């Protein structure tokens, strides 16, 4: 078999607690095939993670795979989708429909959301697994 | 109302108008939403575009649409979906997984199949139409 390869995020929100923004989201490990776009945002009906939350647009952002050029594995872009919130990867300010290469560990944020993502590599092409965490306290 | 972009798609087959390759493929402007990613290949279920060919993968390629950095409009990218055939964009080959930003004008090709490549721009950012136009030859 091979190894398929992880992203591992780490999330966080101050009303994560008291509001009910995170009462959909899975904490399994999703195995997906890489002809997948992970969607992250507010419909349900398309969302792979749905955030109860009206500060948040039906699909907030997006995460496809390819195989870059001169590399044997999987890359995660990550896509902006929503107009109102500027997406902020790591530094960089992602607007509407901007799209980036995802650093094999990084911030993402929008909102008082906090992404820690954390890449594992794997040599599978076919498929890909994310995962979610909660927490407990902010990441800064 | 705003203009939206068109990707206008020229295509040719020898076996065009013996075989069955193109007898479900639709030549009527099709809009599509800018958060779409249009399919191409053999499987009738997702592809926007279905070959009746076994030597076409399910997905053979296919495209995305964002938003460049400094820019104001929407920008093509394609995707080689097939593991055994090497998409070819102009000069360029692509491998499984590998994709490229789509020139304003440019010739796709896999296999017998030819692709003249034509984008006309728009102020859109929401929706974009895509038109398939059989060609009574080859582009060579």
């Amino acid at each position: 078999e091979e190894t398929v390869t992880c992203l591992q995020m780490t999330v966080y929100h101050p009303g994560q607690l008291q509001c009910g923004i995170f009462q959909s989201i899975s904490f399994n490990r999703e195995k997906l095939p890489s002809s997948e776009v992970v969607k992250f945002g507010r419909n349900s009906n398309i969302c792979h993670y749905t955030f109860q939350d009206k500060q948040v647009s039906r699909v907030q952002f997006s995460l496809q795979l390819f195989k870059k050029f001169n590399s044997s594995v999987l890359s995660f872009e990550i896509k902006n989708m929503s107009k109102k919130t500027n997406l902020i990867v790591d530094s960089r300010e992602l607007g509407y429909l901007n799209k980036m290469d995802l650093p094999y560990r990084c911030m993402v944020r929008f909102g008082e959301y906090q992404f820690l993502m954390e890449k594992e590599d794997g040599e599978s092409l076919e498929f890909f697994e994310t995962q979610f965490i909660l927490s407990p306290r902010s990441l800064l």
